[PDB]
């Protein structure tokens, strides 16, 4: 509360650190339908159905920009991506897979290097 503080956290490393979790997650072999926006205009539904699109190279430049005031809201992001494509393919899919593949391999990285 007012002049009542838990001691301060380094955080000072933190955008350093999401930088590096996320060349890893651009360079693991099943990312291919995560690098790039979903084209709206060719993947009829995407838009009506999924309403906040996320993918790897948005999250890249919205850190690069200074868009993320701290390491949770980009952990927020790339949980978008994963639930959007769980949303959108069936489990039984390559995509489907993909996502559930890279969404275990993420959580696993942020509970390495954040607790």
């Amino acid at each position: 509360s007012m002049s009542v503080k838990k001691p301060k956290r380094d955080d000072s490393k933190d955008l350093a650190l999401c930088s590096m979790i996320l060349t890893e997650m651009e360079t693991h072999e099943d990312a291919w339908p995560f690098l790039l926006p979903v084209n709206l205009k060719l993947v009829p539904g995407y838009k009506k159905v999924i309403k906040k699109p996320m993918d790897f190279s948005t999250i890249r430049e919205k850190l690069s920009s200074g868009q993320y005031p701290n390491l949770e809201t980009f952990a927020l992001d790339v949980r978008l991506v994963f639930d959007n494509c769980e949303t959108f393919n069936e489990d039984d899919s390559d995509i489907g897979r993909a996502g559930h593949n890279m969404r275990k391999y993420f959580e696993k990285k942020w509970t390495d290097t954040f607790k």
